[PDB]
């Protein structure tokens, strides 16, 4: 029956030691990513990522975003819980709706349509949501080329942020907000903290 | 304004639409050509992705969404703007296609790329659909005669017999927006079929 985990959060260490302690625990844990976790979502995530003169429509990254997700779903995550395992999957659903919701602004209505389409009743159990001014972590993406998102102005990064926020504060049972900003040992620490909850998710 | 037409059929083997385009041209009307999947260099990256052999499954509902992703750029980016000038579309594949290919070869519910087909396009929907249809073996043949099969192309006999009988159905249950022509026929016999074509079209355009 597993439990099926995503992380969240504006533009790593964070995952592996969630990993490390459940793994320690004797539970199995399937580590991945989206856009992407397969090698045909994966060449999705290419064409989604790569600047181009040609403007993609809305409706098309949408689209491409679910395209991916259904390969990725279908190839990776349910599988990995039909072992029972702890699926740690980086990005999902949540931020459909703030990127192409919040930031590109198609209504919230049709992004769940497809949610529907291609999830049917499947939802994550849990989503870790590091929250972090817009600013900080465009730096963070500026100090190492940006991609097609990356490159996007402060309104768009403003609306993907506040719409996580609203998300997890809306449905408080399904969310944790965690500041993205603190010290190693307080971050490690906060998740050591909210691992308790995660086990008793788990063995629910 | 504008008029849309797509030219579908069994798989097998690009001429017609470029013939009528010539009867179109002559009588001083603006004739856009394209084809799916692709039409722009997205779409065609995403035609690319969709065709290209893998040893990994690919999903029956990514190969759909991946469908729609393609024609949902190229209706922004070439279909409606080409419409709304006025302009004649010749179209290679659409919808349709999603319906005889996704839905009776590979299976998918009617209704799941009905749903796709309303979410992607709205109320729009081609004006004519020109249905090339030919027994299964012969558009196969021309479809192999040379390079490599494609994803499609390797599929069984069978998937492609519920290709055809699929298209043949849909437009026996809307005559009134499909022809079906009989593409093994003397190029004389259709060309001129496509000749006692063009009046229908001139009308539906005025
Ligand atoms: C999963 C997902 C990611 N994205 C974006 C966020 C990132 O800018 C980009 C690549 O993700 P990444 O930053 O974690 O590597 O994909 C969406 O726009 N919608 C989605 O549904
Ligand atoms: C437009 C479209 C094409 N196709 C397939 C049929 C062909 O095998 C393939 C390439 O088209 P083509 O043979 O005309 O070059 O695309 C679908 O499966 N669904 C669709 O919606
Ligand atoms: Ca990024
Ligand atoms: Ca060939
Ligand atoms: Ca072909």
């Amino acid at each position: 029956t597993g439990l099926f985990v995503t992380l969240e959060g504006p533009e790593s260490t964070n995952r592996d030691y969630l990993a490390e302690r459940l793994r320690e625990r004797g539970i199995e844990v399937q580590l991945t990513r989206e856009p992407g976790g397969t090698p045909l979502a994966e060449r999705i995530r290419e064409l989604l990522l790569a600047p181009s003169d040609e403007p993609m429509a809305a409706d098309t990254e949408l689209l491409l975003m679910f395209a991916a997700r259904a390969q990725h779903l279908a190839g990776v995550i349910r599988p990995a819980l039909a072992r029972g395992a702890v699926v740690l999957c980086d990005r999902f659903t949540d931020a459909t709706y703030a990127y192409q919701g919040g930031g590109r602004g198609l209504p919230e209505a049709r992004i769940a349509a497809l949610e529907s389409f291609v999830q049917g009743d499947l939802r994550p159990d849990l989503t870790l949501v590091f929250d972090l001014p817009v600013e900080i972590g465009l730096a963070r993406a500026a100090a190492r080329r940006l991609d097609r998102f990356e490159q996007e102005d402060r309104r768009f990064f403003e609306a993907v942020r506040q719409t996580y926020l609203q998300r997890a504060a809306q449905a408080p049972e399904r969310y944790q907000v965690l500041d993205a900003g603190l010290p190693l040992a307080e971050v490690q620490a906060g998740l050591d903290r909210l691992l308790p909850n995660l086990l008793e998710r788990l063995n629910g």
